[PDB]
């Protein structure tokens, strides 16, 4: 069915300021809504901030201001960090907000209808940075900032406390057939395979009961109380997943304020998500916790979690992407951390490296096949050219023209978007062959109708790339598109995937002195 193609990012705690795990996460979010709005789809993307909980409230206290106050400021410091970062989300939602308590609280009194919340206890060991509870098996011994023997977290290295409270407790146990079925009959909806062998495997393994209150002392009264319960606060886990579900209530205006929440999501077309973005650090929480709330709740389930490489949430070593970004260009920056890294840690995020791909890909495949394209040596009339007869070669690389958009789809849907990139470029690589094969230049005093052939081919296959790469480089695209005179209706659309869309005749746009589009840089 059509719907309103929902994608998020995590909402982030707002403890500390905005980093490059920050940065990158809402990098994903954005480029998967670029691709679906430049393929005509309706789209709604979601960020925001997690305001809640012992962690935000400890660091409020730490700073000597009140909680209201830090997560305001600490929340505007995210704003402005994603402006600067051109990104086009529809909307930052904070949990702050009345309309969101209100969801928490409808999804919590739902769950409790439906028997799947008690009155019960947990004790055990608690990561408060990480607000996750862990068994025995995931903690051992480590060190605070006194340099004391205490317990740390073996998933995230974060000091662990023991914790002995009564507490709310959700049914989790109760669900763990159910979300084997999910799974198993969803083989795409956790992404990429080996962190859905992973889920798989542990709740096999068994799930025990969760708690989803503590008591109200606990997190410094800085949470969302239990309805009818005054004394409990509702998990910072359970009130900040709900995020998701409230951003698919809201109704936007013009300058992204939220204006009104409305009843029933079907509404807004946009729940439940069709891809949650997250780093592997909170798999466990979207992956186990949230389908099963909303099972409990006879909720849809969201169609694909897809969780990146890093972890995500003074040592002398600083990573600043708007320092970078002024460095070395927004969108190349966007396409380094795209490209250099797929599902892992393992790429490198050096000055050399940036350098390298920036001068090799940017600059030397894809920024100087637009200019010989364009050139007025080359191309003398400024125009798109009308082609003569075709080649064999000429076939063979319009051939790889017409089956990018397809192949370069199926990768931005997965989503994998390094691999979307690598695809694009394999293109551009080819095309640069061919110019060098043709050698156009030659060609302007020797056989003129075969050069209109080879520029027509080239500037296609320039426009075809360009627009594919669009949500990668969003600036640089328009820039490109200016040169190559195509018009504004032929930027988007999947009917203007297909090779051919812009007619020859089409006039270049206007040329600058000594106009560059990427400019390499130092070795
Ligand atoms: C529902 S997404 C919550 C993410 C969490 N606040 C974090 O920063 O890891």
């Amino acid at each position: 069915v059509e719907k309103v193609f929902f994608v998020t990012s995590p909402i982030y705690y707002v403890n500390a300021a905005p980093h490059i795990g920050h940065v990158y996460s809402t990098l994903i979010t954005d480029v998967i809504g670029r691709y679906h709005r430049v393929k005509g789809e309706r789209v709604f993307a979601l960020t925001g901030t997690d305001e809640h909980g012992q962690k935000v409230a400890e660091a409020a206290k730490q700073k000597q201001v009140s909680p209201y106050d830090f997560t305001t400021a600490v929340a505007g410091e995210f704003k402005k960090c994603f402006e600067q970062m051109d990104y086009s989300i529809d909307y930052f939602i904070r949990t702050t907000n009345e309309q969101h308590k209100a969801v928490v609280k409808e999804l919590w009194t739902k769950l409790e209808q439906k028997g799947d919340i008690y009155l019960g206890r947990y004790e055990g060991w608690y990561s408060i940075s990480d607000e996750s509870f862990l068994t025995p098996q995931n903690i051992t011994d480590g060190v605070d900032k006194d340099g004391n023997p205490c317990k740390v977290s073996l998933e995230s290295g974060h000091v662990v406390t023991w914790v002995s409270e009564e507490n709310y407790m959700f049914r989790l146990s109760a669900f763990r057939e159910r979300l084997l079925e999910w799974y198993h009959a969803n083989p795409g909806c956790i992404v990429p395979e080996f962190r859905r062998r992973e889920v798989i495997r542990a709740v096999e393994k068994g799930l025990p009961d969760l708690s989803v209150s503590r008591a109200r002392a606990t997190l410094h009264n800085w949470a969302i109380p239990v309805p009818g319960n005054p004394d409990h606060c509702v998990y910072v886990w359970l009130d900040a997943l709900t995020n998701y579900l409230t951003g698919s209530r809201l109704r936007v205006d013009e300058s992204g304020k939220e204006v009104s929440l409305v009843d029933d999501f079907n509404e807004l077309e946009r729940f439940p998500a069709d891809v949650h973005v997250i780093g592997k650090d909170i798999l466990k929480f979207h992956a186990i916790y949230w389908p099963a709330f909303l099972l409990s709740a006879g909720l849809p389930l969201p169609k694909k979690i897809v969780a990146h490489g890093w972890w995500t949430k003074s040592l002398g070593n600083v990573f600043d992407p708007v320092e970078k970004a002024e460095e070395f260009g927004y969108d190349a920056l966007k396409y380094f951390l795209l490209r250099e890294s797929g599902f892992s840690d393992d790429g490198d995020y050096s000055d050399k490296n940036m350098i390298a791909r920036l001068n090799g890909e940017l600059a030397d495949t894809l920024g100087n096949l637009v200019m010989r394209c364009t050139s007025a040596k080359i191309n003398v009339n400024g125009e798109w050219p009308s082609p003569a007869a075709y080649t064999e070669e000429d076939e063979s690389l319009i051939q790889l023209i017409k089956d990018l958009p397809g192949t370069a789809d199926h990768y931005y849907l997965i989503p994998d978007i390094q691999k979307a990139i690598i695809a694009v470029f394999d293109v551009l690589r080819a095309i640069n062959a061919y110019v060098t094969d043709m050698a156009p230049w030659k060609l302007v005093k020797t056989d003129p109708e075969r050069l209109r052939t080879v520029l027509y081919i080239t500037l296609e296959g320039v426009r075809v790339t360009t627009l594919l790469l669009s949500p990668i480089l969003p600036r640089k695209s328009v820039v490109i598109f200016d040169m190559l005179g195509v018009p504004e209706v032929h930027r988007k659309g999947i009917e203007n995937f297909e090779f051919g869309a812009v007619p020859p005749g089409t006039r270049l746009g206007p040329a600058v002195e000594g106009e560059v589009l990427f400019s390499k840089r130092s070795t």
